C-alpha cells in the first residue's frame, strides 16, 4: 500500500507565495514510485503552480461538480478537469458540507462524475463533537462512506479521509491511537461492503491538525496511509510532513 | 453609457475548444474604449483564456467566494482574484441561486468584497415563471435589487444583469417590450436608492437566450445596454452579437 500525503492549501496564496512554497516543496528528494504527494491549489492558482511544481509531485482541484456540461455558472465539471489532465479531486470536505450545502448525496455524484471521467478523488468524511460526545462515530462514518463506496471499482483511484470536524483548524489532533481506532473501522466497511482485497489496498487518510511533531506517531499506524495537510502545507516545513512517510 | 457584451461560457468548452473559439473572437476588430467586451470561462480556463484572447478582450470568473482568505475548500477570494489581475466577477446567477443555494445575503457579501477588492461586478437577480404569473416582479426585481445596490459607490464598476429565470437557456426570449419595462423600473430603483445621475450612468444588461437574431432589437431599448449571454457565447457567430452593440 503505497502512502499518500496531501496538501490542501484551501483559499489561500499569492502568485507569489506559490513561487516562493513551490520552491522550498522542489528541493526535496523523494521517490514518486513510492510515495504519492499532491498539492491541491486554488482553481485558478492551478496552471501556476502546475508549472511550478515538479513532476514528482501530483496536482488536483479542491472541488468538482456533481453536473457534468452544460449551464452550470461558477462549476468545474469532472470532463473539464480531465481535458487539463487534472488527476486528482476533492469532495465532501467539512467545510463544503458546512458553509456550502454539500451533502451525502452530493458526494456520490461528484464521485461517480469523477471516476466515469476517470479522476482519482479524494472522499472526505467525519463526525462532529456532539456526535462523538453522543458516542455516534462509527455510526455517523458508517452512514457517511456507504453513501458512496458501492462506485469504487478501481481501489487505488479513491483514497478516503478521516477527518474529524473537531480536529479540523483547531490544534485538537485526534490521537493516534483515535485516529487509528477510526481507520480500523473504516477499512472494515470497506471489507464487508466491497471485498477484503479491495479494503487492503485504498488509502485511508487523517485529517485535521497534522504538524511536523504529530505526524510520524499518526503515519506509524497500521491503518493510516497518509495525511489531508490544511494550515501546516502552506509552511515550508511541509517537506518534513512528507519525510515522515519516506 | 458604454454598452456590455458578456460572454458567460458557463460548464463549457476544451482546451483546444476554447484555441479554436478565442481565435475567431480575436479576428473581429472592436473599440474596447467604445465597448465592453468581457467573456467569462471556467476558472480552471481563465489562465488559457486570458492568454489567448487579444488584450481588448476583457475577461473575469463565473463566482467569487463572500469569505476572504482563509479554511474555505474550494473557494476563489476577491483577494486572490485581485492578486490575479481577474478584472470581472458574475455574482447572483440563477444557477447559482438554484443549485448552490446562494441567496440575496451572500450576493451582498459578495459584491462588498469585490469592490473591497477592486474588482467590477456583473450581478444578476430576476423573477420566476411562478412569480410573473402571480404579478409579483416589480417587487422581487425591487427587493433582489434592494439587497446590494447601496453599496455600489462607483457606477461604471457595477453592471446588473435582468434574467428572467424562464428565459434562461429555454429560447424564451423576452419580447424587446417586456424587457425594456423591466429595466426602465430596475433604473428607478437605482435612481431612489442611488441618485438619478447615479441611475443613468449604471448599466442594466438582459439575460435570457439572447443570440444573433434577436440581440438587435434587444439592444435597441433605450434602457437595455447589453447581454450576458450563455449558450450564443459558445458560437464564433458571437462576434455578430457584439456587432449589434457596436
Amino acid at each position: 500500500r503505497k502512502y499518500f500525503v496531501a496538501a490542501n492549501w484551501k483559499c489561500n496564496g499569492t502568485l507569489e507565495s506559490i513561487k516562493s512554497l513551490t520552491n522550498s516543496f522542489n528541493n526535496l528528494d523523494f521517490d514518486p514510485s513510492k510515495l504519492d504527494v499532491v498539492v491541491f491549489p486554488v482553481s485558478v492558482h492551478y496552471d501556476h503552480t502546475r508549472k511550478l511544481l515538479q513532476s514528482k509531485f501530483s496536482t488536483g482541484i479542491q472541488n468538482v461538480s456533481k453536473f457534468g456540461n452544460g449551464s452550470y455558472t461558477g462549476e468545474v465539471s469532472a470532463e473539464i478537469a480531465k481535458d487539463l489532465n487534472i488527476e486528482y479531486v476533492i469532495i465532501g470536505h467539512f467545510e463544503r458540507r458546512k458553509y456550502f450545502h454539500e451533502t451525502d448525496e452530493d458526494v456520490r455524484e461528484k464521485l461517480q462524475a469523477s471516476l466515469k471521467n476517470n479522476l482519482k478523488a479524494v472522499v472526505c468524511f467525519g463526525e462532529s463533537l456532539e456526535q462523538r460526545e453522543q458516542n455516534k462515530t462509527i455510526e455517523v462514518i458508517t452512514k457517511q462512506v456507504k453513501a458512496f463506496v458501492d462506485l469504487i471499482d478501481n481501489f487505488d483511484n479513491v483514497i478516503l479521509v478521516y477527518e474529524p470536524l473537531w480536529a479540523i483548524g483547531t490544534g485538537k489532533t485526534a490521537t493516534p491511537e483515535q485516529a487509528q481506532l477510526v481507520h480500523k473501522e473504516i477499512r472494515k466497511i470497506v471489507k464487508d461492503t466491497c471485498g477484503e482485497k479491495q479494503a487492503n489496498q485504498i488509502r485511508i487518510l487523517y485529517g485535521g491538525s497534522v504538524n511536523t511533531e504529530n505526524c510520524s506517531s499518526l503515519i506509524q499506524q497500521e491503518d493510516i496511509d497518509g495525511f489531508l495537510v490544511g494550515n501546516a502545507s502552506l509552511k515550508e516545513s511541509f517537506v518534513d510532513i512528507i519525510k515522515s512517510a519516506m
